[PDB]
């Protein structure tokens, strides 16, 4: 058999065990690809690469840029190697959970203190014309932020509706605090440039993730409020979330604002075809976060405290994809099309020949489920379990006696509560989905205690880093992947 059938990882850089309080792009990033290609994997997925913040529990979906990096996710080391920190500075931390907090104070001063020894300023130039479309807008933005100490809808009525003259001035003014910023960008994405090409020279490639929307704190929105639904005073008219399912009772209110779609079929879909474009410059696959958006997405009144008083709004999917790949025809997307899905929703997914997403983990709710691996199409990627998900072993241990019945009767017997992971991988593997995939937490067999995050719930999550010793779990994945046709 000569099939395409590739394995990956599900592993954010946060979940790295780097000495630093969080994970990094560097030492033990490497050690993780190591991991992969050792064991015939040649794929890995990541979460979104933007900037955190306290404010927004630190979810990797709220950024005040959809564009920029992560710069608690940066190796200091590199930073002593190059001459910009003393040895002093850095300060090891005990391999537990991800030290927000402390890592955004912490790398902050390392990178404060980096910019202050350097020097080659012509290598930040070029940097700055490869990114022009983005990151003038980016560096600009943190340094009137600081500055101010407000967010860009509190700021003077001339800087907030971007008045050419007055960006002008302000950029002069705090052209130091600008060349910081642009500083830390480029620190950030020469160290993911090199890791991305470690990783491709040993043919794995990377899945990354783009999220539907912005943060209404950002520069994206900031840069371009007419590719939103504002009012005069470019305050949300409308923002996003999710209807009442019979999950949730009252919905969820996601809070951004949501697309004015009209100004983007207007403007040809650039603003999207640059999002495209840039997140191709980190990732070989783009996931598509909330898919179904792009046929239609749910609509509510700014002012609103629940999402219940909403309606769905349909949006040109149809347009944008054929506009999409037409530029990008060797199809990097991948769709996120979990929750409610419709026939419409997956008549659009399958127009366009991207795969969709299965879980093995929502399989044993009903006998028919299209998770259950007879049930998954080669055009797919089937994880054991995601990120929003609790990992299998903690998913089992709460699973209610009917679900149980219906996993046991599919492996045609009763398993123990620790074997479930291993059976459960077996089942992701044998299937003929193209692309398997397998969260870290369920290939180390963690519980509900490991669980990167629960929908819903504003504070807590992202926080969860592998603590032990990975690489010894090589020898038994290696034979597994051999065994069902997807080592590399």
């Amino acid at each position: 058999g000569s099939h395409m059938r590739l394995a990956g990882i599900l592993l954010h850089v946060t979940s790295l065990p780097s000495p630093y309080g969080i994970g990094d792009l560097g030492k033990e990033a490497y050690r993780f690809l190591d991991f992969l290609k050792e064991c015939g994997f040649s794929l890995w997925q990541v979460l979104p690469l933007n900037p955190t913040s306290l404010e927004a529990g630190n979810s990797p979906y709220s950024s005040n840029s959809l564009f920029a990096g992560n710069y608690v996710l940066i190796d200091p080391e590199e930073l002593l190697e190059e001459d910009l920190i003393k040895e002093r500075d850095l300060k090891r931390f005990p391999l537990g959970e991800a030290l927000y907090e402390v890592v955004y104070e912490y790398k902050k001063e390392l990178l404060e203190k980096a910019f202050k020894n350097f020097r080659r300023f012509e290598l930040l130039e070029d940097f700055l014309k490869e990114h022009s479309y983005w990151l003038r807008d980016y560096a600009l933005y943190m340094a009137i932020k600081e500055e101010e100490g407000k967010e860009w809808y509190e700021w003077d009525e001339e800087l907030k509706r971007r008045e050419k003259e007055a960006l002008k001035r302000v950029l002069n003014k705090l052209k130091g605090r600008f060349y910081f910023h642009v500083f830390v960008q480029f620190v950030f994405f020469k160290q993911w440039e090199k890791l991305r090409r470690y990783a491709r020279e040993r043919g794995i490639s990377i899945v990354g993730d783009l999220p539907m929307y912005p943060s209404y704190s950002s520069a994206d929105v900031w840069t371009n409020p007419e590719l939103f639904k504002l009012d005069g005073d470019l305050k949300p008219l409308f923002v996003a979330g999710v209807p009442p399912d019979f999950f949730s009772k009252t919905g969820q209110l996601w809070g951004n604002p949501v697309y004015n779609w009209e100004e983007h079929e207007k403007e040809g879909f650039r603003w999207w075809i640059r999002r495209v474009l840039h997140n191709l410059k980190l990732f070989d696959f783009l996931r598509l976060d909330h898919f179904r958006g792009f046929e239609a997405y749910w609509e509510v009144p700014y002012g609103e405290e629940t999402a219940v008083n909403g309606r769905w709004v349909k949006a040109p999917g149809k347009t944008l994809f054929k506009k999409l790949l037409s530029y990008f025809p060797k199809n990097p997307f991948i769709a996120e099309d979990l929750g409610f899905i419709t026939d419409e929703v997956r008549y659009l997914r399958e127009t366009f020949k991207i795969p969709g997403s299965r879980v093995i983990e929502f399989a044993f709710y009903d006998k028919e489920s299209e998770h259950l691996p007879h049930n998954v199409e080669e055009n797919n990627v089937y994880y054991t379990s995601t990120h929003d998900l609790p990992p299998i072993r903690g998913w089992f241990e709460n699973l209610g006696e009917e679900s149980r019945k219906r996993l046991f009767e599919y492996l045609g017997r009763e398993i123990k509560e620790e074997k479930v992971n291993e059976e459960l991988i077996r089942l992701v593997l044998i299937s003929r989905a193209k692309f398997a995939i397998i969260q870290m937490q369920d290939l180390l067999n963690l519980g509900n205690e490991a669980r990167m995050n629960y929908p819903g719930r504003p504070f807590g999550n992202w926080r969860w880093r592998i603590k032990e010793d990975y690489t010894q779990k090589k020898e038994f994945i290696k034979k597994l992947l051999g065994i069902y046709g997807r080592e590399v």
